[PDB]
Protein backbone atom coordinates (compact mmCIF):
# COMPACT_ATOMS: atom_id res chain seq x y z
CA UNK A 1 0.00 0.00 0.00
CA UNK A 2 1.11 3.06 -1.18
CA UNK A 3 -0.16 5.29 1.74
CA UNK A 4 2.10 3.27 4.17
CA UNK A 5 5.11 3.85 1.75
CA UNK A 6 6.66 7.89 2.60
CA UNK A 7 7.84 7.62 -1.30
CA UNK A 8 5.06 6.11 -3.05
CA UNK A 9 2.61 8.60 -0.90
CA UNK A 10 3.96 11.86 -2.29
CA UNK A 11 2.82 10.21 -6.03
CA UNK A 12 -0.47 9.08 -5.10
CA UNK A 13 -1.90 12.51 -3.36
CA UNK A 14 -5.26 10.95 -4.53
CA UNK A 15 -4.67 8.03 -2.11
CA UNK A 16 -2.65 9.90 0.28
Amino acid sequence: GCCSHPACNVDHPEIC
